């Protein structure tokens, strides 16, 4: 399942927390997956080690 992140503002930043320890992660540039207010929402896939942003309302 994938894990609950944030996302920072346009200055493209995400936080993830895992079991145990938590860590960063980043996320692209694209228009489509950037964040237009910190704290938005944010994902992090372990399986492909890929990190994708979103937001919404």
């Amino acid at each position: 399942l994938e894990y609950k992140g944030e996302c920072f503002t346009k200055d493209n930043t995400c936080k993830y927390k895992i079991d145990g320890k938590t860590y960063l992660a980043k996320c692209p540039s694209a228009a489509n997956t950037k964040c237009e207010k910190d704290g938005n929402k944010c994902t992090y896939d372990s399986y492909n080690r890929k990190v994708k942003c979103d937001f919404r309302h």
